[PDB]
Order: C-alpha cells, then sequence, then structure tokens
C-alpha cells in the first residue's frame, strides 16, 4: 500500500494518485476505501489524493450530484491545502475547494464572489497558470477556488454545489476528468492522516 514516486492507480475502489515535481520527498500509504495518509519533507510541490477519474466526456451535471464526507487529522509545517481538488478538460482547469491550509490562506487573489454552504462561507477566486505541469503536460490553464473563511478538517463539501457557484460567477468548466479529497504540500514539510474519505455520486458511495 506505500507509495513514495509518481503513480497513479486504483485502490480499494478509489482513483488514487502520489504526484510531486523533483525534490524533497513523500510517502503516502493507501488505507481502506478512499482513505489514506500523507507525509511529505522539503518538496516544491507534492500532492496525494483518493476520488474518481472520469474519462473525459461528461460535464459535471451530467455525471450528477458529487459530495465527499471526509475527516483528516491534518498537521503541515507549513503551506499546504486540504481540499477537493480535481479537473475538467476543454476547457482545461484545475479546482480546489479548500477547507483547510496550513500558514497561509490561499490563493492571494481577489474574490469574485461566495457561496455560503456546508456550514461556512467561501471565497471564491479564478487564477492563472502559465506553462506550468498540468494532466495534460506543460500548459496554460484556470484555476478555480472556493476558499473557506475559516479552517475545518471535517465534514461534508458540496462539491456540485461549488461547481454551479463558479459557473454562475462566469468560471466555465469542462468535461470530468477528476474529483478527489486531496492534500497539497508547496515548499514545506508536514503530514496529514485523512482518516474518512468517501465519495458520493447521486447518493451513492463509489464503486
Ligand atoms: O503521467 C501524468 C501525470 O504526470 C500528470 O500529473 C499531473 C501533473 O500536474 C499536477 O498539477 C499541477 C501541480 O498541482 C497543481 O494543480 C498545480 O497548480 C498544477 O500545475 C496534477 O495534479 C498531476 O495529476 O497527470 C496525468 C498523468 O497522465
Amino acid at each position: 500500500q506505500i507509495v513514495t514516486d509518481n503513480s497513479i492507480g486504483n485502490h480499494d475502489g478509489y482513483d488514487y494518485e502520489f504526484w510531486k515535481d523533483s525534490g524533497g520527498s513523500g510517502t503516502m500509504i493507501l488505507n481502506h476505501g478512499g482513505t489514506f495518509s500523507a507525509q511529505w519533507n522539503n518538496v516544491n510541490n507534492i500532492l496525494f489524493r483518493k476520488g474518481k477519474k472520469f474519462n473525459e466526456t461528461q460535464t459535471h451535471q451530467q455525471v450528477g450530484n458529487m459530495s465527499i464526507n471526509y475527516g483528516a487529522n491534518f498537521q503541515p509545517n507549513g503551506n499546504a491545502y486540504l481540499c477537493v481538488y480535481g479537473w475538467t478538460v476543454d476547457p482545461l482547469v484545475a479546482y480546489y475547494i479548500v477547507d483547510s491550509w496550513g500558514n497561509w490562506r490561499p490563493p492571494g487573489a481577489t474574490p469574485k464572489g461566495t457561496i455560503t454552504v456546508d456550514g461556512g462561507t467561501y471565497d471564491i477566486y479564478e487564477t492563472l497558470r502559465v506553462n506550468q505541469p498540468s494532466i495534460k503536460g506543460i500548459a496554460t490553464f484556470k484555476q478555480y477556488w472556493s476558499v473557506r473563511r475559516s479552517k475545518r478538517t471535517s465534514g461534508t463539501i458540496s462539491v456540485s454545489n461549488h461547481f454551479r457557484a463558479w459557473e454562475n460567477l462566469g468560471m466555465n468548466m469542462g468535461k470530468m476528468y477528476e474529483v478527489a479529497l486531496t492534500v497539497e504540500g508547496y515548499q514545506s514539510s508536514g503530514s496529514a492522516n485523512v482518516y474518512s474519505n468517501t465519495l458520493r455520486i447521486n447518493g451513492n458511495p463509489l464503486s
């Protein structure tokens, strides 16, 4: 179940992915269902996640209602995000629903709006990545952000509610590539134990 370099597969029903650029190290341990632990040290950029990868044919509306139940013991030692992350293609977009963070609340841009959902209020942002790594190679793509105003590390994230808020604000989404409970570390060290993580699509826990 121990993963310490770039790897994409399926484990216990969930699509897991370990990704880092060069520098420092990380360890991901694949636990039951959507659960996993992560540890990272002196990295530049590292991401650990479990959720679902899609075959790039369906809008989020066609996939259906997405909802994630999670619980994490999150102990970043610097910059890091506890979130729901994923991709669409055509257009190519990386997205983030951030529930907790380390020392710096991302993503440093000007808010475009808010959505009040799952007991909290989130600021909505849109940023741009120029010739950076992506699921399609070195590319230029927008990132979409919902970042909670106060930290939390457990509860329900109503993914489709953020996707509708973004498209309401003019932040359009393509065909789904992935949705996943994600721990991301940036220029830092730390650990996180995701002890609970269930993805529901139209009410049914993933299969
Ligand atoms: O083999 C390919 C993998 O290498 C590829 O990995 C993706 C690379 O890009 C990552 O995203 C970047 C870093 O994290 C934030 O989104 C940054 O802002 C993005 O630049 C993806 O997380 C990795 O999954 O994916 C496709 C696989 O075929």
